[PDB]
């Protein structure tokens, strides 16, 4: 095993704070932000060897990033940005930073307690948003 086991496994989204205000830093516009902002995603995690897999799956919309850490990689984001990532664990903490038109955005991933927090941040503004196991 690893230290990235507490990751694995399938969770859902219990809460969301200040996620229009960031999409509105990342650029978001408002009909996507609209139809984002309503999503309950889960997000399903997954380790094969140095190959993390990271899902986030919605009613609406589906995606998926394979990584390995420190490794760069192009995503297309779920809002149609695409970018260059890289993914690192950080004192336990994942942390993914995304590069794009001169701009940057960095998505924390954490367990505390029972719960995965995402702590998604861009220019000043953090946005939190609460998972717990499926
Ligand atoms: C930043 C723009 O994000 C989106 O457009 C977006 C999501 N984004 C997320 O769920 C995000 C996070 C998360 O909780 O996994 C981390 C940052 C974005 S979830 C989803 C969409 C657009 C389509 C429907 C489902």
């Amino acid at each position: 095993s690893h230290m990235c086991d507490a990751f694995v496994g399938t969770w859902k989204l219990v809460s969301s704070e200040n996620f229009d205000d960031y999409m509105k830093e990342v650029g978001v516009g408002f009909a996507t932000r609209k139809v984002a902002g309503m999503a309950k995603p889960n997000m399903i995690i997954s380790v094969n060897g140095d190959v993390i897999t990271i899902k986030s799956e919605s009613t609406f919309k589906n995606t998926e990033i394979s990584f390995i850490l420190g490794q760069e990689f192009d995503e297309v984001t779920a809002d149609d940005r695409k970018v260059k990532s890289t993914i690192t664990l950080d004192g336990g903490v994942l942390v993914h930073v995304q590069k794009w038109d001169g701009k940057s955005t960095t998505i924390k991933r954490k367990r505390e307690d029972d719960k995965l927090v995402v702590e998604c941040v861009m220019k000043g503004v953090t946005s939190t948003r609460v998972y717990e196991r499926a």
